[PDB]
């Protein structure tokens, strides 16, 4: 039952992610605006929670929390938990940033992004104003997001999309390729069915989404090269140890 | 409470491992195990007596047994306090580098100078037969015997072995470990318990605890050497398959 499968994935998503596209979108039409050093200082003063590195550290804190939620979410995808633990780890290593950057779009518009559970809005112009390595780490994610948003997915669509992202059978070093592939196919048949039901007039949505998954893999490939490089060129700036593990040999 | 902690680890071990040293030792001296000592008796054993080229076939039975023990060790680990709260990548590193040390320590439980119990005590495979297989294979098996017979002279029981194996898995110095200080903290808790347990359980055995600490370094070297031999069978013996989980375990090991 593809409808039942769809609904359980969706409820797994609602359970594990507090900020949904529904909540984000309703807010995006009250949050404290962060657009310079001063407003950031204020935001950190209780209102919401060098400049470029500090923003980078805030970014790391948010993505590592999203990795945690994705790890708990994956446990609810049928058959994920029955994979050997080393296969679960490989799947998370390689999929968690593709999922993060897909879900980023839910909290973005052309002008900036919601932070701290909707309490703040950080403007894209401020992020463009940061020093060179950091500024162009962030901008490509905005570019992907505004385009992604034009597909007009909802949270029920996104739940299946992220599930399908995590269960990629072609991740480097996967042990049981055929089992992962089989579970992914189940999610995708569900996703195709759900898009028919949810988006009846949206011709071509499902191949569009499959192409978005390849786009995300290249977004993340390019992201990793940039993070890998900051690790060398930017001697003073720290990387969270879990992120260090994720980018290690990626 | 070092005594409560010990009991909980003991029970996690009873739960996850069917063959205990207790059960093994009473078998090694209900009906006797079928003796496997040549091609013919192995064939009979697999004809439902015990299970339901000779050197490679034995090697494949070895793989099947150790991968089953890996599975039991992974479940066992979940019950060691604080193991499950480690990030999943750290749990995987701990099992990767610890499962075979734990395996070869528990091997001693089912071994005597003459051979080893197989299939839940249904079978006894002689050491002479295993010495008789082709060079690479005979050479992987024999050092485990040498380790086990020495290990058995310490006269540990299942309650001792449970904390020992826990301590093995929570080794803070495994290559590529993320949260080193936290793994070290959990191990120290296990070792304190173990030290307490040996003094209660083996009051006369002074120096047992340092002896055990040295056995863990002995096992690390046993396994380093095992991995080197397994990695080489992969290259030279191209016709003989390696279970995909063991291939993952030995991948980039040393
Ligand atoms: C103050 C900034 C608000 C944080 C917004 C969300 C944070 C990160 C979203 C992804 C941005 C891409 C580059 C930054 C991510 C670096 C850390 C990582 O690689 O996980
Ligand atoms: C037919 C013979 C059955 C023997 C089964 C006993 C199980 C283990 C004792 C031998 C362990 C050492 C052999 C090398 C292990 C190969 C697979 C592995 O490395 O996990
Ligand atoms: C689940 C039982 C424990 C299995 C232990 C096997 C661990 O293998 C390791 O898995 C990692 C991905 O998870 C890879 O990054 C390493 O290259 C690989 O060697
Ligand atoms: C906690 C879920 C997310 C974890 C992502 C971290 C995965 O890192 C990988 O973990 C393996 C050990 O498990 C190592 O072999 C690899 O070298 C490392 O790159």
């Amino acid at each position: 039952d593809l409808k039942a499968f769809s609904k359980h994935i969706y409820n797994a998503y609602l359970k594990n992610f507090n900020m949904t596209k529904k909540k984000a979108r309703s807010i995006l039409t009250a949050p404290f605006v962060i657009h310079d050093i001063e407003t950031l200082w204020q935001a950190e003063k209780g209102l919401v929670w060098e400049i470029s590195v500090h923003v980078f550290y805030r970014c790391q804190c948010t993505t590592v929390e999203t990795v945690r939620e994705l790890t708990e979410f994956a446990k609810s995808i049928p058959s994920f938990s029955s994979l050997f633990l080393n296969d679960q780890v490989t799947l998370l290593k390689y999929g968690v940033h593709e999922a993060i950057f897909a879900m980023l779009a839910s909290i973005v518009n052309k002008d900036g992004l919601l932070v701290a559970n909707g309490s703040g809005f950080v403007t894209r112009e401020f992020l463009r104003s940061l020093r060179k390595p950091f500024s162009d780490i962030i901008e490509p994610k905005f570019e992907f997001a505004v385009k992604f948003n034009a597909l007009e997915l909802d949270d029920s669509d996104l739940a299946l999309f992220i599930a399908a992202i995590i269960l990629c059978g072609d991740r480097p070093g996967l042990m049981n390729v055929p089992r992962v592939e089989a579970i992914q196919d189940t999610i995708l048949r569900a996703l195709e069915f759900h898009l028919q039901a949810n988006h009846p007039d949206a011709q071509q949505l499902f191949p569009k989404l499959l192409q978005k998954m390849a786009d995300l893999r290249q977004l993340v490939t390019e992201h990793a090269q940039m993070m890998q490089r900051i690790k060398k060129t930017e001697t003073e700036t720290s990387l969270h140890p879990l992120l260090q593990e994720i980018y290690k040999d990626m």
